[PDB]
């Protein structure tokens, strides 16, 4: 009923503002596409684009803008109802997962309590260019959901309801009367501030609330104490500013900028918390250690640290001890924030080191001192209030709020080192074999003599690499995470960084993690890791700890979806074995995206689908682009997301899934090869593919959304091979074909059952009994439920060259064949059977996505072929009667009047309907 | 049910921190006291007095603190159960009042609309010394109420409830382990910020919300229009920093600090609002006027205003016009709050006049442009959103937030004018008769030649009068309200200030209002007013607008409750008629306050009790000290308080109470005389009364609470005549005798029914029909129901000398005869027979108030009588075993150790139990 509420209110506003005609048109468009949805009639689609094409440039944008906002309001009305259904329950949460591990799994609470203390989940916010949404519009969503949630409260006045309704009205109209298009790419610093706003508005306050829940959950299974505040049960990191992989606009200056901005934000968040705490901690009873400190600070009036906040210092009573300690802490915090602002504006501050907080230890000392004071006075109840929450923030967020991960292409380090060994007349590091590089790199690392000559000639690219290590060397180590190597292949790559890092003067080096992103590299991966582990120098370096990252984006782009997901499984599984053998604690970093074809899917299931005994309280997962909004857009969402990662990781540690029987293994090994062959037979071993690709899907238009700062093609020259993973998945998502997601799965299924009809009962046994296999298929079913090959055929009809058109039909035949087999194996007769609501959800959502699909296909044609002329209709908006101000929102467009805006809106809208950008 | 939740939790905490024996002791006191309550056995009181007197210094406090906290928790639970019951009675107010005035009164919705546009209710915040509570404790009340409110919600989980409970637990214990006693007198600037916290935290956001309800209520009677945003339907003024009467600590400099501090606070609130509004108004459609200005500001990079927020200007995209204007509006606001800071912190500022906002019209210029733009583009729905709420704040709060009322004694201006006539050798102004004073003042006022010599000899008082005017001369006129003359008697006082104001160079002078505080002045009052009109000079000055204040505090002190209340009635009545005849809009400023003995009572009833046709949408009322927390302590409270004032005043204008029958009037005049004489025969015409007074009540110990900056006596000489109304009322309120509240009412009733038995059928006939008479008798009834003459008798025992003792017993015979005569006229057999819930609350509260009544009397004894012997008990607190850090919280008490802090806690406690300080 919620979407009938929002769609009906939008339409009244559409009519009120533009005239009934246009409102009828948007409504007629619904039913023409609903006749396609209902019966399957393909003739409908042609008739619909007949209408859309002739529209005025102002009306065209209007129609496209309108379908966007209705499709968006359909999403908000679903989120609200999802939230309502979850709440009305009174997959699993944290308190249930404890009670289960104690009851059913037969574990002791002290084992569960122990397991907890050792657990640490690290969610890494990144700025992967998958968020078309202007923040301005996002904020409006939160209010719309909020007006909608309250509106449907149980107890409420007629007046309160009548006024919340008015509030909902104007909020919708505000969103509609804003330009939904970003008119210039963000800077990396913008990207960072954008993502920090989640840390501010939901994560900051929402961490101690989840933790106190974990306290309550611990008490319900008998544990009589709270989770010790130095436990980092959950942490947060960022790539916003650090990941420069294929993004030259992330310069050494940008990294320094972000690092300091973070410290600023942090200090300012703490200042606010400390200040509320000073109003609360009014109590006079303190223990001895604190009294002494409080009496030093009282007499010295702050120990002369600020002279700002000096008004406060004189008039503070003596018998308010806690207020004096915190008063000092807050004076110090202001300095820390101000020293950052000066270091950002000038690079040097007048404000000294020990007039501010430099280390996390320095900051914790007075805080814990307050805690122990309050405990020693018997007021541990008082202590476990806002004070406890703060302490947990300090261990969870620290002084720079979020740690920064640095990531650079593998081959870029090679170019530096080769420039070095060339200048120095030692030969070409690029030309050496891998074993020689290791031997050379290892001599240097052991050696006591400098290598990098200052007079080294440098390309701009060699400059950026060294200049990055330079910025790393001057910034506090507690602001960084690890250094990640994109395209990491062999132990050379890791050692090459360890060296460059040392030879650029990084006094305390960042731990080096490789990112195995491709199929070959994930196979050779445990072999890579064992070589490193076996080196005496490297082993002393890492000290029992090694982190390694696995990319789900570029994996599935190399092999198929099936082969990549399997290779990712056993590459985790084997590395954990090598690490266990060498006594190294492996910590897996998961490069998961939002879409299914990049490791997307429910959080608790994604964990459950990972090899047993390869987590054990230590895991890092990326949260990419729009996924931050999905997970941390609202207070409850943030809390719920912390719940999933924590409860899953816990269970998975103590009660791991079933290891795959050898039957299952061999069959996955065999299918994956067939699947890879079939996938690569389409994307790699086929000349005319790239021409069909850039023709049938809106691939080449993705940059026009101005989403992120990254040029999303690694190099103009060239081909599909350099096209980033995100616009890839995006291209096939708009068209609703989802090619890279299912290609190869059908062949692997067909191979297995044709090889031996017995295997049908083996596939069935795996889908029932093996979490990994089940989750993978289930996720594929969801995709196919969001799939319509009839739409893919519609792009093929209007845009694809004639010779290739049968190639397209050949592909759609595989789509249907794959779906067909998938269902049989799963034991489903119908698609999205065994799942209500998400099928219901696709019923109202679809006719609009169909309308946009049609709109976009024709809008693409109109752009590409000047010859496709269509007879222009009369204007529909009462606003744009006679000679158009809205179209002028796009100053200089490469395309004819209103064609680029119509296109962008079709992309944004279809992405909203799919609830995914790419 | 709600109090049982809280009181029990405190006890568990009390037992948890100090051991079982103490907990049982506090419980023993209850039932001992309860035994007195349910039977009336005066022996139990003395019994308890034994126990409480022997206690250790640490335990004497802990007990008083514990009764206080429980007494407060009982108040808290009652506030939450009142709010609950109110919301249930919406599943009168303003939407009902509009409907009733249309259907029942037969007014047109247009007439109703119009009378609202012409209404204005000015609520005056004052710092009258009646808030014992430290603000750090009050904040904790709020959290307790909240935690208690969420605890008893309909939808709530088991764990949510478990944690809300844990949050309630620690919040009580926090308040308990805080020193409740303010250890130092506030400054007037401390007092002012204290009051402004209410403006910030509830009144700021709460005004626009209330007006939006008035919108909806207008639409429910079919108006189809919003109450135009320029209507100030409700306004807020302040005395905090302006009221000088009897407080030499309110210097000219205090007034200057308060005036700037406010403008700082105001800009700082407008900045936070504007910043949100910029986020919101992201629309691109604007009208021509806005577009022009928008491009001027955009292309000039801000129009050169601040250089702060310069990072924002470069950021600003072109087609976001609203953010552009608003951005400049913000820049200009930053300057305004800084300029105040520099004007406060030192003589002047670098920041110019026209780099900031100087006039309210200059601030409204760009905002209204935005509003008209959005309406012009058809987005008025958006315009009525957050923008509308701000605009209404601009009209309601202006650039200074609240207007400062200056108030000074009548004779203090006389002193100045006598120093001038003596210095210039014109004569002695003081010795001149009233008609001569008027004649001379008017010569000077008509004259163009200066008067005040700069070489004038001044005492310190005279330098505080002239120096104050000098401050008003400098500060912008829109920061002040009127100049209020306390002890106003004749038209000379008003003309005297009009002259001093001009002769001190106050360029645009404050309008002069006289405060008629006493009986003789309220009688001459309408004649004074007519005299002040009919003067052709004074008529041109006021220009049809005259305000006069009536004092409810100092009236009852002069004449007695009934005789005051009645003279106050016809004071307003006749002044109205004079004003009406002269074509003058009389605005009445009512000086009320908390206690019933100072014009206290329910807001809508007080306004009902006021004479017909003496309001007409123009009124001001004092919200004194602790009453501010009573009205504006919570969001819901603030809304409810604007509701009563707006609905009562509107209704009273268009649907007046009845005029009294001539029979009633004559009886009131006759009874007034009788009541006055009876009341004065006790407090004036009895030599030994003043000795009895400072003996049977803790009147003299008032100053030890450190409530206000104002010394509670207007200097030692005078006796009772100089003791301010507040510590006066407080004294009888502690002892639960309430002497000034009911003394004379018995004698007035007895006289009336004895003069003619027919009058009994009149006195009832009045109570049933007359709003004035009924409200006064009911408010009396509430007092008596909070009254216990058995307690007054317990103070008389332990404290009053043996000769004065029967005098005390004579008064107690008047108490009973009065309460008896009251109930016979009210048609009640029992006391609070018509009020079931207010009577219930006094059932659980009373035994704690009784326990503190006993504790106080004996504690007063130990101070005054060092020959009083009592045998000490063993320590009850496990915290204080052997020889006490708590009693050392008093630096150097004039009384024996722990006797002052115990005496104070018994006053604050009893104060909470009566829900009134004084």
């Amino acid at each position: 009923e919620y979407d009938a509420l929002l769609v009906d209110r939008f339409l009244n506003i559409l009519q009120d503002l533009h005239g009934p005609s246009l409102r009828e048109f948007v409504q007629e468009c619904y039913e023409v596409s609903a006749d396609y949805e209902g019966k399957g009639d393909t003739t409908k689609l042609g008739e619909l684009g007949a209408k859309l094409t002739g529209l005025a440039p102002a009306d065209a944008i209007l129609v496209a803008s309108s379908i966007l906002h209705m499709l968006n309001l359909a999403n908000l009305a679903e989120e609200v109802q999802i939230a309502h259904r979850r709440r009305n329950s009174k997959e699993s949460d944290i308190e249930e997962t404890l009670k289960r591990l104690v009851s059913e799994v037969g574990k002791s609470p002290e084992e569960v309590f122990e397991a907890l203390k050792n657990q640490t989940v690290d969610l890494v916010f990144t700025a992967h260019p998958t968020q078309s949404a202007r923040r301005s519009l996002l904020q409006k969503n939160a209010r719309i959901r909020n007006c909608l949630t309250q509106l449907n409260a149980k107890d409420i006045t007629d007046d309160d309801k009548q006024e919340l309704d008015e509030a909902l009205q104007r909020e919708i109209q505000a969103a509609f009367r804003t330009d939904e298009i970003r008119r210039a790419q963000p800077t990396p610093q913008d990207e960072m501030r954008y993502g920090m706003s989640y840390i501010h508005e939901t994560v900051w306050k929402g961490v101690p609330k989840f933790l106190r829940r974990v306290d309550t959950a611990l008490k319900n299974i008998g544990i009589n104490e709270r989770l010790p505040y130095n436990v980092s049960l959950i942490r947060f990191s960022s790539w916003m500013g650090g990941d420069r992989d294929g993004n030259p606009r992330v310069t050494p200056e940008v990294t320094r900028d972000v690092c300091l901005l973070a410290r600023m934000m942090a200090a300012n968040l703490y200042i606010d918390q400390i200040e509320e705490l000073m109003f609360e901690l009014s109590m006079w009873r303190c223990n001895d250690e604190l009294r002494v400190r409080a009496e030093e600070l009282h007499s010295s009036s702050g120990s002369k640290v600020t002279k700002y906040y000096i008004e406060f210092w004189k008039q503070i009573p003596p018998n308010e001890p806690y207020r004096v300690i915190l008063g000092h802490v807050r004076d110090k915090l202001y300095n820390t924030r101000e020293r950052a602002r000066h270091l950002l504006a000038s690079g040097v501050s007048e404000i000294s080191a020990e007039s501010s907080f430099t280390s996390i230890e320095e900051f914790l000392e007075p805080l814990e001192l307050c805690y122990k004071s309050l405990c020693d006075c018997g007021d541990k109840a008082i202590a476990d209030g806002s004070l406890l929450d703060l302490l947990r923030q300090v261990f969870t967020f620290g002084l720079s709020l979020v740690k920064l991960d640095i990531r650079q292409e593998s081959e870029r380090h090679t170019d530096v080192i080769d420039a070095i060994t060339t200048h120095l007349g030692i030969g070409s590091y690029r030309e050496w074999s891998e074993d020689k590089r290791q031997e050379w790199l290892l001599s240097e690392l052991r050696g006591k003599r400098p290598l990098l000559p200052p007079d080294l000639p440098q390309t701009e690219e060699i400059a950026d690499v060294i200049g990055a290590f330079h910025v790393l060397a001057e910034l506090p180590p507690d602001s960084f995470g690890p250094y990640i190597i994109s395209m990491a292949t062999a132990p050379s790559d890791v050692l090459a960084v360890e060296l460059l890092q040392r030879e650029c003067g990084v006094r305390q080096p960042l731990p080096v993690v490789p990112l195995f992103e491709r199929l070959a590299d994930l196979q050779s991966a445990p072999a890579s890791v064992e070589r490193l582990f076996s080196v005496d120098w490297y082993m002393d370096r890492i000290k029992g700890k090694q982190q390694v990252m696995v990319g789900y984006s570029d994996s599935g782009k190399d092999a198929g979806r099936l082969s990549a997901a399997w290779q990712l499984y056993r590459a985790q599984e084997e590395m954990a074995q090598v690490a266990k053998r060498y006594g190294v604690k492996l910590t897996l970093f998961h490069g998961r995206g939002g879409t299914v074809g990049r490791g997307g899917g429910p959080t608790h299931l994604a964990i459950l689908s990972q090899p047993p005994d390869t987590i054990n309280g230590s895991i890092r997962v990326t949260v990419q682009g729009e996924v931050i909004e999905f997970c941390f857009g609202e207070e409850h969402l943030c809390f719920q997301t912390l719940q999933r990662f924590t409860a899953a990781t816990l269970e998975h540690g103590m009660h791991p899934p079933v290891s795959p029987k050898p039957e299952w293994r061999k069959l996955m090994d065999e299918m994956a090869v067939v699947a890879t062959e079939e996938y690569r037979s389409v994307v790699v071993k086929e000349a005319r593919f790239v021409e069909y690709f850039r023709s049938a899907t809106p691939e080449t238009e993705y940059g026009r959304m101005n989403i992120g700062s990254r040029p999303a093609k690694r190099r103009p020259g060239g081909g599909i091979t350099t096209l980033r993973a995100i616009p890839w998945i995006f291209s096939w998502t708009q068209t609703r074909f989802h090619l890279p997601v299912w290609l190869g799965v059908g062949a692997a299924f067909k191979f297995a059952i044709d090889k031996d009809v017995r295997n049908f009962q083996v596939l069935k046994e795996m889908y029932n009994e093996w979490p990994f296999f089940r989750v993978t298929l289930d996720l594929l079913e969801m995709v196919f439920a969001k799939g319509d090959p009839g739409i893919a055929g519609l792009y093929d009809e209007l845009l694809v060259a004639e010779e290739l058109k049968p190639f397209g039909k050949q592909l759609r035949d595989k789509y249907v064949e794959t779906q067909q087999l998938l269902l049989q194996i799963a034991g489903h007769k119908d698609i999205l059977e065994g799942d209500p609501f998400l099928k219901q959800g696709l019923v109202l959502r679809n006719p609009y996505i169909t309308t946009l699909n049609v709109f976009q296909a024709y809008t693409l044609k109109r752009i590409r072929d000047p010859n496709f002329k269509v007879t222009p209709q009369p204007p529909l908006s009462k606003e744009f009667a006679d000679e158009a101000g809205l179209v002028k929102l796009n100053p200089a467009s490469e395309y004819p009047p209103g064609l680029e805006d119509t296109l962008i809106l079709t992309m944004k809208g279809i992405a909203a309907g799919m609830q995914n950008t790419g």
